[PDB]
């Protein structure tokens, strides 16, 4: 997309899990489950405001966990995600240091997804004892997504791509270039 950023509506990713998105970096918090992405894939750096990846809704399935091999199942549920922050490449070189140049992450993947603990979406999707986990994405319709957006923290906060059809295409917009 515009400014190099690597936005597909699926592929491959790994997912952690984190604590207080109250203060996101698309500028709007949400009540449904949410989840932060990799800087490549959200469209902005930090202190840029919100990139083209704020709002959209994927559904999220984990397959494998990388860090306990030889564990063959259960994985939780699918869910279905409204991104509303950004995982930065800054101090999250493990799962979120995609760059144009190095486009996976150490576990091979191009994408992350950091689930919020905090609306729920988390305690459906890892098991107990599994907090690390690879699978798959794909963009959905908001129309599969439960909750509603919270006000705007700042001028030029935004989810416009909560209404967008799937990448490739254009909301809130992208900011900056994309980490090399």
């Amino acid at each position: 997309a515009t400014g190099g950023y690597v936005q597909q509506a699926t592929g491959q990713a790994s997912f952690t899990m984190y604590s207080g998105c109250g203060s996101p970096a698309c500028g709007k918090a949400a009540s449904g489950f949410t989840a932060a992405i990799n800087q490549l894939a959200f469209g902005s750096a930090p202190g840029l405001g919100a990139g083209d990846a704020c709002g959209r809704c994927f559904a999220l399935t984990g397959n494998h966990d990388p860090y306990s091999p030889n564990y063959t199942g259960p994985f939780g549920q699918t869910i279905v995600v409204k991104v509303t922050d950004l995982c930065p490449v800054q101090g999250n070189q493990e799962f979120c240091g995609q760059t144009t140049s190095n486009p996976t992450n150490q576990h091979g993947m191009p994408f992350h997804f950091d689930i919020c603990e905090d609306t729920g979406g988390s305690a459906k999707f890892f098991p107990s004892g599994h907090g690390a986990l690879t699978g798959t994405f794909t963009e959905v319709s908001c129309s599969q997504w439960s909750g509603s957006d919270g006000g705007q923290l700042w001028n030029g906060a935004c989810l416009s791509g909560e209404t967008a059809p799937n990448w490739p295409s254009t909301a809130c917009g992208n900011k900056g270039t994309a980490p090399s």
